[PDB]
């Protein structure tokens, strides 16, 4: 398992325009198109990303290129974040993969705001960190089950949540 399989697992794949948990236009493997209520806007945003007239639908390979780009930016976002980077440096390979999962899901900015948990990860207090992570809208309301998976990864440093 690696970050690709992991997010592939958490996000799925859809070749047509869709609405994520918060009613936002998304496509492929979690590609957020636009916070904008307009399907048109979502379409125009899409055609731009892909570089063609999609009519709102893409190919598998097209999903896959957006995904590579997205995993890449995540990682880079982390590396540029003053707040995120040192956490990241301290983590093992599995655990960074969860860190990257949350960044992909709620941005660097959203993530860099879980200060508390971040220190606790930094300091290797897995259990405390999981508990702290759990007190979130993320966990509580947003995406419970996926948050539990990611939460568990951070705890165990295993992919057990993934099989």
């Amino acid at each position: 398992m690696n970050i690709f399989e992991m997010l592939r697992i958490d996000e799925g794949l859809r070749l047509k325009i869709y609405k994520d948990t918060e009613g936002y236009y998304t496509i492929g493997i979690g590609h957020l198109l636009t916070k904008s209520p307009s399907l048109n806007a979502a379409k125009s945003e899409l055609d731009k990303a892909i570089g063609r007239n999609t009519n709102g639908v893409i190919t598998k390979d097209e999903a896959e290129k957006l995904f590579n780009q997205d995993v890449d930016a995540a990682v880079r976002g982390i590396l540029r974040n003053a707040k995120l980077k040192p956490v990241y440096d301290s983590l093992d390979a599995v655990r960074r993969a969860a860190l990257i999962n949350m960044v992909f899901q709620m941005g660097e900015t959203g993530v860099a705001g879980f200060t508390n948990s971040l220190r606790m990860l930094q300091q290797k207090r897995w259990d405390e960190a999981a508990v702290n992570l759990a007190k979130s809208r993320w966990y509580n309301a947003q995406t419970p089950n996926r948050a539990k998976r990611v939460i568990t990864t951070f705890r165990t440093g295993t992919w057990d949540a993934y099989k």
